[PDB]
Order: structure tokens, then C-alpha cells, then sequence
């Protein structure tokens, strides 16, 4: 029914991700559906127009633990568990969360 080339291209681009997930996740364990959907979302975010790379946030999201913090360097945030405060100080290395 749709004839315009741009509209058809958009429909194909979407259905590509949708059908890829439908075909693959039917063959994965339910715990691994979210991983593949996350990867597909990252692929679409890479391919989309008008959105930043978000590489720093993604890189942090993947290897936030690597951020080394010295023993005692992490300040105890009131109402925050010790591991929570550790994660907070690790997240504060990003410029967006400097005043976290």
C-alpha cells in the first residue's frame, strides 16, 4: 500500500530490527533477550540521525567498575550504602554527573 520511497525505506529499516529480534530471540533463553535487544537498540542509535554518539556514557555503562577509587577517597554520602556511594563517585567522573 505505501508507495513513497522514504516511507518504504523507514518501514524496511524498522521491520529489519523487529524481524531480526523476532527470529533470533525465539532461539535464545529468556534471560538473553534483553542483551540482544540492547545491542539492536545501540545499533539503531548508531545509525540514527540527530543523536549524539553517547560513547562516553555507554563506555562508562560497560566498564564503570574500572574507574579506580582509592580506599578512603570515596566520601560516605548520607543515606547511601557504601557500594552505592562508591558507584556514585565512579559515576561522577563523567562531566554530566560532576555535581552528582
Amino acid at each position: 500500500g505505501v508507495t513513497d520511497h522514504t516511507q518504504r525505506l523507514c518501514i524496511i529499516t524498522k521491520d529489519l530490527f523487529q524481524v531480526a529480534f523476532n527470529r533470533v530471540a525465539r532461539g535464545m533463553l529468556h534471560q538473553d533477550h534483553i542483551t540482544f535487544a540492547m545491542l539492536l537498540a545501540r545499533i539503531k542509535l548508531k545509525g540514527t540521525v540527530g543523536e549524539p554518539t553517547y560513547e562516553a556514557e555507554f563506555q562508562h555503562f560497560l566498564r564503570g567498575k574500572e574507574i579506580v577509587l582509592s580506599a578512603g577517597s570515596t566520601p560516605k554520602i548520607p543515606g547511601l550504602t557504601v557500594e552505592q556511594a562508591e558507584a556514585v563517585v565512579r559515576l561522577s567522573c563523567l562531566p554530566a554527573f560532576k555535581d552528582l
